[PDB]
């Protein structure tokens, strides 16, 4: 199991516009668009993105482009963060790719925001982390994807997602 097939399950594939959990504009694999509430506003940031005038609707072949590249990015964001990167760098494959799960979802300042969580972490207290992680938004909001990333940095399978 990798990223992107995480990735693909927690998020979803949707060709036509849509709101996502918190109401914003999005595309494809969980490609925010703009939380700007004018449709308008979204369907431009979307042609800018896909490069075409798309009229809100997209292929597959360009969601699974805006995915790469939104995947790309949030690691490139992970290592560029000083607070994040050294958690990052200490965990194993499995676990990171649980780290970026999260980065994607919520940004990288959002993340970052989880201080203690990411010190509980860094020092392998999985169990501990994951009570820790829980005490959220996150995990109030989305319980069921919160629930999937939390087990998965608790035990560093994939059980969560078989
Ligand atoms: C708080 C989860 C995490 C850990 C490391 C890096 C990014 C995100
Ligand atoms: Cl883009
Ligand atoms: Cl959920």
């Amino acid at each position: 199991m990798n990223i992107f097939e995480m990735l693909r399950i927690d998020e979803g594939l949707r060709l036509k516009i849509y709101k996502d959990t918190e109401g914003y504009y999005t595309i494809g694999i969980g490609h925010l668009l703009t939380k700007s509430p004018s449709l308008n506003a979204a369907k431009s940031e979307l042609d800018k993105a896909i490069g075409r005038n798309t009229n809100g609707v997209i292929t597959k072949d360009e969601a699974e482009k805006l995915f790469n590249q939104d995947v790309d990015a949030a690691v490139r964001g992970i290592l560029r963060n000083a607070k994040l990167k050294p958690v990052y760098d200490s965990l194993d494959a499995v676990r990171r790719a649980a780290a970026i799960n999260m980065v994607f979802q919520m940004g990288e300042t959002g993340v970052a925001g989880f201080t203690n969580s990411l010190r509980m972490l860094q020092q392998k207290r999985w169990d501990e982390a994951a009570v820790n992680l829980a005490k959220s938004r996150w995990y109030n909001q989305t319980p069921n994807r919160a629930k999937r990333v939390i087990t998965t940095f608790r035990t560093g399978t994939w059980d969560a997602y078989k």
